[PDB]
């Protein structure tokens, strides 16, 4: 995709902060970005859409080179079109904008590169509030395998880059990201709903899921694929799970591994309120050239810690992390092929984080699932008594977008204090 000029690009500021063991905590002046398959897409030479509705211009996007030679990403109104906001330390994403609906932003280095954390032997540390994202909606921060540039060194047709939020992936392989290595993604194109819809390639790479959450249920869950860095496919390789990425991912689920009471409104940790998470990403020599081993998981709410909950599963032990062990166990348990490890389990998932990923940051609904895979009883044929079926208490009516986008439209989720560094030095503890 060409960069438009029609409408200036101005990322709003998010502060982070790096924080090691013996320095503390320092601020770094990033910033966020709109995700590519939220802009206006129109001619280069002009204001025509090259995209509108759920389908591409034939005229202007013939195949998939011509179209990114003759269309042109442009600026955003984040606030006015997508709900998006910030006060220099907390951004807020509103889930319904007009027709808008939902968003992602990635946080930046700087006006032309995504923030490229390498966090392993590293903690990554943030404020959520849920208090208004209910049953249906997904609050999600986590991280891709994405180029730092967005693209634009690998892919001449992609003249946009990072700046215009280019270059997604992720281990779902997604077919509907409208620009994939520089070409607009349409040949089949189909549509899938009035504003999307998927064309003949995906893209693909390893992503860890940091928080994938409303207030009703929470998860964590690292994906690994086997190639590395951004991947653009089309057959068979796209397939979730049996393709190049693992699809359903390992997840820790407070609610799915059998404590249904730890996390969500007024328990343990009490979703009605903020809370600080903190995620761990431990090497078997803690080191950062170490094989990831463990994904450790601490909560901070009015100044209470909370350690993660303990599995309560027969066939799975008791533990409250994530591991390869805990992910064969829960993979067995819970009936599910364990393609987590197929693709190279902990393992592969470090080297990706090493190699440095890229956080998104996202609100979202879901027309495939209805979100009931993170927040109902999933898959919706399975008896909601087994073991892993059931993973929060929204109705399995829920979540289906039609109902949210106008019953809940105001609803939003607020990230905040980005901290991320030495393991320990997020945050700290004292009696
Ligand atoms: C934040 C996103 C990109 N991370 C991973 C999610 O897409 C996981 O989604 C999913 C995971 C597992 C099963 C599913 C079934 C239907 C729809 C989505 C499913
Ligand atoms: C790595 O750190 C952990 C604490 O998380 C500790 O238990 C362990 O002894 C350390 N291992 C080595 C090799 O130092």
């Amino acid at each position: 995709q060409q960069a438009g000029t029609n409408t200036a690009e101005n990322h709003p500021q998010l502060q982070s902060q790096q924080c090691t063991t013996s320095g503390g905590c320092k601020p770094l002046s990033t910033k966020v970005v709109l995700d590519s398959n939220w802009r206006w897409v129109h001619s280069t030479s002009g204001y025509t859409n090259c995209y509108t509705g759920n389908e591409w211009d034939t005229s202007l996007c013939p195949d998939g080179k011509t179209c990114a030679a003759n269309c042109a990403l442009d600026g955003a109104d984040y606030s006015g079109t997508y709900g998006i906001t910030s006060t220099g330390t907390a951004l807020t994403l509103k889930f319904v904008t007009g027709s808008n609906v939902g968003s992602r932003v990635y946080l930046m280095a700087d006006d032309t590169h995504y923030q490229l954390l390498k966090l392993l032997n590293q903690e990554f540390t943030f404020d959520v509030d849920m208090s208004n994202l209910p049953c249906g909606l997904n609050g999600a921060l986590y991280l891709s395998a994405m180029d730092a540039d967005g693209g634009m060194s690998k892919y001449p047709g992609n003249k946009a880059g990072a700046k215009y939020g280019t270059g997604y992936c992720d281990s779902q392989c997604p077919k509907d990201i409208k620009f994939i290595n520089g070409e607009a993604n349409v040949g089949n194109w189909t549509e899938t709903g009035s504003n999307t819809g998927t064309g003949s390639y995906g893209t693909c790479c390893s992503e860890m899921d940091i928080w994938e959450a409303n207030n009703d249920a929470a998860a964590f869950t690292p994906h690994p694929c086997t190639t590395t860095g951004q991947t653009r496919c089309s057959g068979d390789d796209c397939a979730r799970n049996t393709g190049l990425c693992d699809g359903d991912g390992c997840d820790f689920n407070s609610f799915r591994m059998g404590d249904k009471t730890f996390l969500g409104k007024g328990m343990t940790v009490d979703t009605s309120k903020p809370f600080t998470v903190v995620t761990q990403f431990l090497t078997n020599d803690n080191t950062s050239t170490g094989t990831l081993s463990e994904i450790r998981r601490i909560y901070i709410q009015n100044g209470k810690v909370i350690q993660n909950s303990v599995a309560n599963i027969p066939g799975v032990d008791p533990v409250n992390s994530i591991t390869d062990n805990f992910c064969a166990q829960q993979k067995t348990a819970f009936g599910d092929t364990n393609w987590f490890a197929q693709k190279g389990g902990l393992k592969q998932m470090g080297e990706a984080l090493g190699n440095g990923m890229v956080l998104a940051l996202s609100i979202w609904d879901d027309h495939a699932a209805n979100m009931l895979w993170l927040d109902s009883d999933y898959p919706t044929d399975k008896d909601p008594s087994a073991p892993g079926v059931a993973r929060g208490t929204c109705a399995t009516t829920s979540g289906v977008p039609s109902d949210v986008e106008s019953q809940v439209p105001n609803s939003q989720v607020v990230f905040s204090n980005i901290k991320f560094g030495d393991i320990g030095s997020t945050f700290s503890g004292t009696s």
